[PDB]
């Protein structure tokens, strides 16, 4: 694995490349959720045994949001962190640096929004998208009021945790939940994480309409946990996208982070997703 | 199907496009043998029922050598016909005109030489090659002496026929042989065909060496008939190419033009060839 950084209009971004480029295939490019990094977000999936057998035949580029990279400095107080749209705009710089011309994007939560935005802006560079927990809607006033009321008695880590996991997972307090609670609550870059969180909260409508012009032009696999926080947004997202090109993997017993709890079934879905795109997997 | 022509440094070339471009796949591009056109060379294969089910998922560009296109004028006496290398050099113009960035080339005889030459010159545009009856060696003096001796008592059509079919096929005189004999002997563009024939005869070494630098960098399927005229050249070609990337389909009972006599088995080989490249077929 080789870690790189590239300069962009909005600051430096770090990414780690794994594997070897397969002739005339897209790179797999990932973007992680708020509170996480590529490792805490994607390691259980990309290191799953069945996944390793698929990804041998791809090069992989795992992006860390600015400030999330290993050994990131804490951005200065009052720093103007990139919006999600600006984050999406760092990806052309990444690909140009690597000389990769096309990708299959895999994103979770804010990372899914970013990869969707990227795909709208650069549709000829995107062969497919796996969009986990995607919520393409800006908060409306009712959302802002509820969020701010919640914020009065919840810490920043508790709120990020509530974005990642269901209330029931957070109450049940499994070993995975305990580990992720410590990760976020005691992160040395929590100030950086909070800026990314604010980004996410302030994102604009990703404005899919079934029947163009604002539509995704590529195969999409939508993923969400049954009864998880983002379920309604992913369901709604499924009704806006082109049905001939879109599959919806709504998983029972996966909770808020399906790529962490059910990497085996997700892997198998990815295999069929690649096959339906026309790649042997 | 849409027929197009493009201007090049060496004159106009015609080509017919079939099907619809499949996102992020190579176009299938064909180049026919001496004495034929894309139709007399490739129709039994590309219209084979099993083939139609594969090629639904590709756009196809069938090139007619200059002078072989429907309604071609007879080139003026003393015309300087393109060498095979110049013919190979017309292909960048074809692809640029269509805005296609990569191909899988399928060639027979002189068309296989041309597509191989093209691939050496533009390796990043070639995803794979099916090379039928390829003979990458210039004639040496012993070859020239034999050819010219043969020429004293054989007509131009008889010699072209002997390039396409085995002596045993030509003696046995099947219905296919009768049809192809009439096609060539009574072609209205025979003067054009003869110029292409002279091209072929005057070609230079395509200088494969097992271990680079002059080597094909892509999957290759070599095809020849058992005991057919080009058998030894294809066998020799197989020993120069990279074994990890090269498959050799030496067909029993196919004769001089395997794409005409065994399109079903050739189709099935093409399917596995695509699968080994990493495309579902
Ligand atoms: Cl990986
Ligand atoms: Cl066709």
């Amino acid at each position: 694995a080789k870690t790189h950084s590239v300069e962009t209009p909005y600051g430096s971004v770090t990414f780690t490349v794994y594997g070897t480029p397969y002739p005339y295939r897209p790179a797999i490019l990932t973007y992680h959720d708020v509170g996480l990094n590529y490792k805490s977000c994607f390691q259980p999936l990309f290191q799953f045994e069945d996944m390793q057998e698929i990804i041998q035949n791809f090069v992989r580029v795992h992006v860390d949001a600015p400030g999330m990279e290993e050994g990131a400095p804490v951005f200065p107080l009052g720093y103007q962190y990139p919006s999600l749209d600006q984050l999406a705009d760092m990806i052309p710089c990444v690909l140009q640096y690597l000389n990769f011309s096309t990708i299959i994007g895999v994103g979770v939560g804010a990372g899914a929004y970013i990869l969707a935005r990227y795909a709208l802006n650069h549709p000829d560079t995107v062969e497919g998208l796996v969009l986990i927990n995607i919520d393409p809607n800006a908060k409306g006033w009712m959302d802002w009021a509820a969020h701010k009321l919640t914020g009065l008695t919840s810490s920043i880590p508790e709120m990020i945790l509530g974005h990642l996991f269901s209330q029931e997972e957070l109450s049940g307090n499994s070993e995975l939940i305990q580990k992720y609670r410590n990760i976020i609550t005691h992160a040395p870059n929590l100030d950086n994480i909070e800026l990314y969180w604010n980004s996410y909260n302030n994102r604009r409508d990703l404005n899919f309409e079934r029947g163009g012009d604002i539509t995704l032009r590529c195969p999409v696999m939508l993923v969400v946990g049954d009864q998880a926080p983002h379920e309604d947004a992913v369901v709604e997202c499924n009704s806006k996208l082109d049905p001939t090109q879109t599959s919806f993997l709504k998983m029972a017993d996966s909770g808020g982070q399906p790529q962490l709890t059910q990497p085996g079934k997700l892997t198998e879905a990815f295999k069929y997703f690649l096959q339906g795109m026309g790649y042997m997997a």
